[PDB]
């Protein structure tokens, strides 16, 4: 019912450091006949899930570094990628992504796998849309692992979160205009120049699920949202605020890429005080937005300091 198209799996043939089997979903509640691809990996009877949230413009190839520390340690790893990226089904029509579309798919494949004991693992559009997921059912989130990330809310309600799309211009300014404006959008193009550490090989996995221009409605419409929030999205985003502060008792383990323009220490100092008992944060220095790449050192850190209290 949704008008979609599927990326050729030759396109992901050549991957780098990409060995995990892929698991397909294609019937899900409220999104007929489309697929969505999803990594579910190590023990499945795990009693600890980790669910790995990407963001704008990646896949779960993003979490490629951290799925095998999670799993090494005992639990089973579920990494999705969203409608639109990866090797989800791709609506062509950006005027079908909405955060609600997103949001629901999480929530109804939460469902569909009856995940519990979740430690939710999230940044950027991961986070914008994973953070309003626990007040929905708080009882199969038990922690947390934030990276670069915060709330959609209203600039009135927390500046923090609304100040980066304005200033500085190389920030999410640049960001957005490298997105949204080319005729001819290269996606291993803008991941060197906003991860810069990338090799080639893992450059082109980010573009492997864009054959062309027509593929990549999500990847257009993703940044426009956080530029135009929608009322559900505000609204959605100012109660998860709450929830945060109030409700939550799980543990938390907060990670800061310093070199990020976009979702650096002014937006997650901020967010550290509305999540009740969040700790000191893990700043890296030398990572960017893209904090999984250097995710290894993340991975490791959050089991230690989980342990720790366990």
């Amino acid at each position: 019912m949704i008008n979609a198209i599927r990326t050729p799996d030759q396109r992901f043939s050549n991957l780098d450091q990409y060995p995990f089997s892929p698991n397909y979903l294609d019937d899900l509640p409220g999104y007929p006949g489309l697929r969505a691809h999803y990594l579910d990996e190590g023990n499945s009877d795990a009693e600890d899930v980790f669910l790995c949230l990407h963001g704008e413009p990646t896949w779960s190839y993003l979490y490629r570094k951290m799925i095998p520390v999670f799993a090494e340690s005992g639990a089973r790893v579920i990494a999705p990628d969203f409608f639109g990226f990866g090797k989800s089904d791709k609506p062509v029509d950006e005027e079908d992504y909405t955060f609600e579309f997103h949001r629901n798919f999480l929530l109804a494949l939460i469902e569909r796998l009856d995940l519990r004991n979740i430690t939710l693992v999230v940044q950027d559009w991961g986070g914008f849309l994973g953070l309003t997921l626990p007040m929905a059912d708080p009882s199969r989130f038990k922690r947390l692992i934030i990276m670069n990330a915060c709330l959609m809310t209203d600039p009135v309600t927390q500046p923090a979160f609304s100040a980066f799309v304005t200033q500085p211009a190389d920030g999410f300014t640049a960001w957005k205009y490298d997105l949204v404006t080319p005729s001819d959008l290269r996606l291993d193009q803008f991941m060197k120049r906003w991860a810069p550490t990338l090799t080639e090989a893992e450059a082109s996995a980010y573009a492997a699920p864009f054959p062309d221009t027509s593929y990549q409605a999500g990847v257009r419409k993703f940044p426009k949202m956080v530029a135009q929030r929608d009322q559900a999205c505000i609204d959605i985003s100012t109660e998860a605020i709450s929830f945060w502060q109030n409700d939550w008792n799980g543990q938390t383990f907060m990670a800061i890429g310093m070199k990020d323009k976009l979702l650096g220490p002014d937006v997650m100092y901020p967010m550290k005080a509305l999540i009740n008992g969040c700790p000191e944060p893990l700043e890296i220095a030398d990572a960017g937005h893209f904090v999984q790449e250097f995710g290894e050192q993340v991975a490791r850190e959050a089991l230690k300091h989980f342990a720790e209290t366990e």
